[PDB]
């Protein structure tokens, strides 16, 4: 856990998918999950046309069931296994292992584009 590096990772991360939104600073430091999933469902619904149109053809979204459909989505099409649990990351703490997990998810979903925009 170095807070530095996750953020700087963050910043990196949302400056290539381009993230057009204000991010919560205070509520990432404090491991708030209220400010990492504006950031991952920006990327499932307006990122790419092609990851979104694979995720809304399987699942459908108060978000205690939006962190269930974002670990099913991640394990199903992305093979990712994010490194919390599920309570872990609805619960605060583990900040910096919040924040990774947003670049995490952010990287599978670009790297997902770029693999279905091959393809066609």
């Amino acid at each position: 856990g170095d807070l530095k590096r996750s953020l700087r990772n963050l910043e990196q991360v949302l400056r290539l998918l381009n993230y057009p939104e204000e991010v919560d600073c205070v509520g990432l430091i404090k491991g708030d999950p209220a400010a990492s999933l504006p950031i991952i469902s920006y990327s499932f619904t307006s990122y790419s046309p092609y990851v979104t149109e694979l995720i809304m053809e399987s699942n459908v979204e108060n978000d205690l069931r939006f962190i269930d459909a974002v670990y099913k989505l991640l394990r199903d099409q992305f093979n990712y296994k994010p490194i919390l649990t599920k309570k872990q990351f609805i619960q605060c703490g583990f900040a910096e292992w919040k924040i990774q997990i947003v670049c995490d998810i952010l990287n599978c979903v670009m790297k997902k584009h770029k693999e279905l925009s091959s393809l066609q």
